[PDB]
């Protein structure tokens, strides 16, 4: 009924700014459009910047949750699909953090012609240990563990899992906001994202990537370790790597300056 709007309203999309090309910003596991306030708005000027909410944060209905769409990855790749037929988009460059990255990689090989160019800060196309090819940087049974304790401690788990993201003992305000942000997503469904995100595997999938993909590696990511960027970097066919200073694995809220800089490089180059 509407759908145009009813898009819209699901996924708190949001358009700012002005510019002949538009930058999607696609937030990571546990954050909503807010966590890029820091960088997001330093493009507005010369781009349509796009904001949106995966299905599941707080302040969201949650009326427009489905349990089965969200099961995997592939439903939230369905949501940036459907945003960008709601805001009529013909190509738009999508930055996405993290897991968000990932879901902007496969809505863009079901639809390469909606995405000029990808730029991911802090990928992983799987977050498995496999020796000698690859190293995700987990045992199944750390992520099995982190699991069982969201289900049975999620306060607890949204304090310990918000300082093993950060990595940054001497930079408490960022850890108490990722904190708070996990706290307030809604328990049932962040545990069905964290499930389908840190057990699946996309390394087949790199390959088939036909966008240009800029990759942003952390320093000190435990998240997505070094190896993991370099990975993808090798697999996938139309990529470019760039270590950043920044330390941990959200360098948006924590260095967005660096953020900012590196994003605009890219894009300066490539227009």
């Amino acid at each position: 009924a509407g759908h145009m709007t009813s898009i819209l309203s699901r996924n708190h999309v949001k358009v700012k700014g002005s510019g002949k090309a538009s930058i999607m910003f696609a937030p990571g596991f546990g954050c909503d459009q807010s966590v890029w306030n820091a960088v997001a708005p330093a493009f507005e000027e010369d781009h349509r910047v796009i904001l949106f909410d995966y299905v599941g944060s707080g302040h969201s209905d949650l009326r427009a949750y489905d349990l089965n769409r969200y099961q995997t990855l592939d439903g939230y790749a369905q949501d940036v699909l459907d945003v960008c037929e709601a805001l009529d988009l013909k190509e738009t460059v999508f930055v996405g953090h993290s897991v968000g990255a990932l879901i902007g990689m496969l809505a863009s090989i079901r639809r390469p012609e909606l995405f000029s160019h990808l730029v991911m800060v802090g990928p992983s196309p799987c977050y498995l240990n496999d020796p000698p090819e690859y190293y995700g940087g987990f045992e199944e049974e750390q992520l099995l563990g982190l699991l069982e304790m969201m289900e049975k401690n999620y306060i607890g788990w949204a304090t310990v899992f918000a300082a093993t993201v950060l990595n940054q003992p001497d930079r408490p305000e960022i850890k108490e906001e990722l904190e708070s942000r996990f706290c307030s997503t809604d328990p049932v469904i962040a545990r069905q994202f964290a499930k389908a995100a840190f057990f699946s595997d996309h390394r087949e999938d790199l390959s088939k990537v036909t966008v240009p993909s800029l990759i942003l590696q952390c320093a000190d990511d435990i998240i997505a370790p070094a190896t993991v960027g370099k990975y993808m970097h090798q697999h996938l066919p139309y990529s470019s790597l760039k270590q950043m200073e920044a330390r941990g694995h959200c360098p948006h809220m924590s260095h967005p300056d660096e953020t900012i800089q590196l994003i605009g490089d890219y894009l300066k180059a490539h227009v």
